[PDB]
C-alpha cells in the first residue's frame, strides 16, 4: 500500500489513494499504524475514495488515532486537495468531494493554498439542531458551573461559540464538557471558545463534538467568524488562529457560502506491507 504523509494545521497526516487501491481498515489496524513508534505514526488517516456519484469527483474519510472514523472538522481537507492534485488523480481546478455530512469545493489557489467551501450557515435553532423558542444572535445557556451566552450555528454539524476574554485562561476544560453535552444540544455539539483580538483577528480552542479538545478543528474556524459576523463584532474576512495554526475564513453574510482557506504540505511519500 502507497501512501503520503502530509500535514496541515498542526496535525501529521496519512493519505492514502483508496481510488486506485482497494484499501480498508479495521479500528485495530489504525492504530497500529497511527502508533508512532511501531507504526508509520499519524493523528489523522485520509482515505480518497471514489465517489459513486456522477456529480462528484472524490469522497474522502477521515480516521482519529483511536481508530474511528470522524466528520466533525473538514480536516484534513486542504491536504485531500494537495494530494489528489500532486498525484494526478485529478487535474481539475475546483474539486467538488463529498463527506460523510455534506459537500465540500476544494479550490486550489494560483498561491498554492486551498480554499474550501463550506456552504451556507444554518441558523435556524430546529435544523442545528438546538432547542430554542426561537433565533437569537446570542442566546443563554445554564451549566452547573456559569451561565454563559452563545451564538449557535450549523455547518453540517452543530457548533455553539462563546466569546472569551483570554483563550489561554478560558474554562474549556470544565465548559467544554458541559457545553458537549448540553440539554439544549439534542445531538451534541462543537463548543468553540473565541477571544476576539479585532475584527479581523481571532483565537479560537474547540471541544469537539465526541473528542474534546485538539490542535485544530476548521470547521470550529468557520463558525466561530460566522457567528461573530452575524454579531456585528467581526469583519468579512478574518484570520483565526487555532493552537496548530491559522485558517482565513470568508463570508459575506447570509445567501453565500462560506469559505475557509489553508496551507497543506507534503512530506514524504511510503509503501508498507499490510
Amino acid at each position: 500500500m502507497q501512501f503520503s504523509k502530509m500535514h496541515g494545521l498542526g496535525n501529521d497526516f496519512v493519505v492514502v489513494d483508496g481510488v486506485t487501491q482497494n484499501v480498508f481498515f479495521t479500528p485495530e489496524t489504525i492504530r497500529r499504524l497511527a502508533n508512532r513508534h511501531c507504526g508509520i505514526g499519524f493523528d489523522q488517516l485520509l482515505i480518497v475514495e471514489a465517489p459513486y456519484d456522477p456529480e462528484l469527483d472524490f469522497h474522502y474519510r477521515i480516521f482519529n488515532a483511536d481508530g474511528s472514523e470522524v466528520s466533525q472538522c473538514g480536516n484534513g481537507a486542504r491536504c485531500f486537495a494537495r494530494f489528489v492534485t500532486l498525484k494526478g488523480l485529478t487535474n481539475k481546478k475546483d474539486i467538488s468531494v463529498s463527506t460523510q455530512k455534506g459537500n465540500m469545493v476544494l479550490t486550489v489557489k494560483d498561491d498554492n493554498q486551498i480554499r474550501v467551501n463550506m456552504g451556507e450557515p444554518i441558523w435556524e435553532p430546529a435544523k442545528i439542531p438546538f432547542t430554542a423558542n426561537k433565533f437569537e444572535k446570542n442566546y443563554i445557556l445554564r451549566t452547573d458551573i456559569q451561565t454563559v451566552l452563545c451564538g449557535a450555528v450549523s455547518m453540517g454539524n452543530p457548533h455553539c461559540v462563546v466569546q472569551v476574554d483570554d483563550i489561554q485562561t478560558a474554562n474549556v476544560e470544565q465548559l467544554g464538557p458541559l457545553l458537549e453535552s448540553h440539554e439544549r444540544f439534542p445531538e451534541r455539539v462543537n463548543a468553540g471558545f473565541m477571544q476576539i483580538i479585532n475584527k479581523e483577528h481571532i483565537k479560537l480552542r474547540v471541544y469537539e463534538r465526541g473528542a474534546g479538545e485538539t490542535q485544530a478543528c476548521g470547521s470550529g474556524a468557520c463558525a466561530a467568524v460566522a457567528v461573530g459576523i452575524m454579531q456585528g463584532l467581526l469583519n468579512n474576512n478574518v484570520q483565526v488562529d487555532l493552537p496548530g495554526g491559522s485558517l482565513m475564513i470568508e463570508w459575506n453574510g447570509v445567501g453565500h457560502p462560506l469559505y475557509m482557506t489553508g496551507e497543506a504540505t507534503h512530506i514524504y511519500d511510503g509503501f508498507i506491507t499490510l
